[PDB]
């Protein structure tokens, strides 16, 4: 893409195959298997093998392990991995913004436990990452395993259900545009969580979803760090929000919209942003417009600032200082808003 920035990329021809296609696979098919993967009896065992493993590591430490990630929110599929938050010594309101020496020290004292164990099948220990991460096989279930030392994704994953449950349409079209991503081969570049906020900024900016900060009115804030976890579980009916029956019409019409806006936006000045979740959010303006919590935390700790002087900026609607697509490039970016050119062109 460097070389010819003039022509545009082609859309893969596998991605060309499912949009041209029936858009009938994922209301019918994919669908019913996200749905019912939420829940199944392959997780309880997981999690209990984890804490039997863990327990004697640490014995008189308090230990609770949480779910979270594609699998649990319900835009899954049966080789999507299981993400578990392992919670040692009740730090769950912690925030750290890079791993601490005690995280690291855990997490290879965890390493230990996974290698040593004949149930599990050590594949990748991360250290170096700003969450660090220790990549498992259960080898009962077959289910691969991202296990983290950090709440911030079972935080984020209780939003989304609650985004999900209220308005299905959310959930559908997540689940259409994650398998969007994996055909077009864009996994690397821009993750499943980053599609699914913008996702979710594009449904506000239709005025299907609610502000994330419109949740956070201070009446008590439950906080990891600086950081707002908690919302208010609002019914849509108080807010005036139409919860739309999802229908093939229905989920084509915004699917094109989705990807021509996404094709057409502005990512030199403005920000996808479902903290705010108004249109034409600037990002020179964003920093003035958070809460109290992240002015205060920013100004103690510049560092930790949102990276805004990258070629695509998607906040995190409770890490109000994480830009999720911080390591996309501008060639990535182009190509992606290539594919979603192309895409919406293909949806009439």
């Amino acid at each position: 893409v460097k070389a010819r920035q003039h022509i545009t990329v082609r859309l893969p021809k596998k991605a060309r195959a499912m949009i041209v296609g029936e858009i009938t696979n994922v209301f019918k098919d994919k669908y019913p298997i996200a749905d019912k993967l939420k829940v199944i009896p392959e997780y309880d065992v997981i999690e209990q093998d984890l804490c039997k493993l863990l327990s004697p590591g640490f014995p008189k430490q308090p230990l609770r392990v949480y779910k979270f990630g594609s699998r649990i929110t319900g835009i899954g599929n049966r080789s999507s991995d299981l993400d578990l938050f392992v919670d040692i010594g009740n730090t769950f309101h912690t925030f750290e913004h890079r791993a601490s020496n005690a995280t690291v020290a855990k997490l290879r004292a965890m390493r230990k436990f996974f290698c040593d164990s004949e149930d599990w099948r050590l594949i990748n220990f991360i250290e170096q990452a700003r969450v660090p991460i220790i990549k498992t096989c259960h080898l009962p279930t077959g289910i691969e395993c991202d296990i983290c030392l950090n709440s911030m994704g079972f935080c984020n994953t209780n939003l989304l259900k609650y985004i999900f449950e209220s308005q299905p349409l959310t959930q559908y079209m997540c689940i259409y545009v994650k398998n969007w991503l994996e055909r077009c081969k864009l996994t690397e570049q821009i993750s499943t969580y980053s599609i699914t906020l913008m996702v979710i900024y594009f449904l506000q900016l239709q005025a299907l979803l609610p502000p994330i900060a419109m949740l956070q009115i201070e009446d008590q804030a439950v906080l990891v760090g600086p950081w707002v976890v908690n919302f208010a579980q609002k019914s849509f009916s108080e807010l005036g929000l139409q919860q739309l029956k999802a229908t093939v019409p229905v989920i084509k019409g915004f699917l094109r919209n989705f990807f021509a806006y996404f094709a057409k936006f502005d990512y030199e000045h403005f920000l996808v942003c479902p903290y705010i979740g108004q249109a034409n959010v600037e990002i020179a303006k964003i920093e003035r417009m958070l809460h109290a919590r992240y002015s205060a935390y920013v100004s103690d700790n510049p560092e930790c600032s949102i990276q805004l002087k990258k070629p695509m900026v998607v906040q995190d609607p409770i890490q109000l200082n994480h830009n999720v697509t911080k390591a996309v490039t501008k060639y990535g970016l182009q190509t992606f808003v290539d594919y979603c050119q192309q895409t919406a062109e293909l949806l009439e």
